[PDB]
């Protein structure tokens, strides 16, 4: 059957207690509403999301929950530009320019840290502005994403 | 004759000393390179700018200078949304979203203050995000503009 709605998250736990099967998504698939996926254990699922999270599906988001059986979202690591701004003025410039490119942008671990998917234009852009950055493999969790309205 | 290059600014003064005639520009005309204007005293001028300022023509920028005669840029007041951010995270969100709209954005008088031209979508956007703002008539000087690259 069609999955229309989330059933909480592994964090609003769930001390498991549960047999947890995952749908492993790329960051760029987290804002899908109508899709067909296969879980890590080989089950088919189909979503037609209603009132989907604006940010996208996040790590641990529960799509299916029946007795001890859970299917939850796993977001796969990807190549990420980790940005370190040096001032508020630079945060402003960085976010303005990335917003202008319509590139995804995520909050980092602190006030002046941001994450954006690796693509050569964004990397070129950030060097062109002399902005401190580092490319690492890591997780872009939807819950840290900056919304566009 | 064609004006290709700026001749400094009234600020790198110029204790005047000079008969200053102005070209009165709207903020949205400051990034023109090829144009024909009339000065406040009724002189015709034509620009085909080479190595034009990336930000645009700024207040006091000198286009013409011969003996005591100067023609300089005046930017006219316009309706401006003055934005007051409350945190770095909010600066990030604001600039990201405005960049996404491809709307002009300017640095304000302090770290968390920004200015953007009044248009109803931008105003709607900022209320929609609960962002503190005020509409005033004021000058958008190109030298405070955030660049898009």
């Amino acid at each position: 059957m069609i999955i229309e709605r989330l059933v909480g998250n592994l964090r609003d736990l769930n001390p498991l207690d549960f047999s947890v099967d995952h749908v492993d998504l790329e960051w760029f698939e987290t804002r899908k509403k109508i899709a067909r996926f296969k879980t890590r254990q080989g089950k088919d699922i189909a979503i037609r999301l209603k009132d989907a999270p604006k940010l996208g599906l996040s790590q641990g988001d529960i799509l299916f929950k029946e007795e001890k059986e859970i299917i939850a979202v796993n977001i796969l690591d990807s190549e990420v530009i980790h940005i370190q701004a040096k001032s508020v003025a630079e945060v402003a410039k960085i976010c303005y320019e990335i917003g202008n490119r319509h590139a995804a942008l995520y909050y980092g671990e602190s006030q002046f840290e941001f994450k954006t998917p690796f693509e050569k234009p964004t990397l070129a852009l950030l060097e062109k502005l002399g902005v401190q950055n580092r490319v690492l493999s890591s997780k872009l969790d939807s819950k840290e994403r900056l919304t566009v309205s």
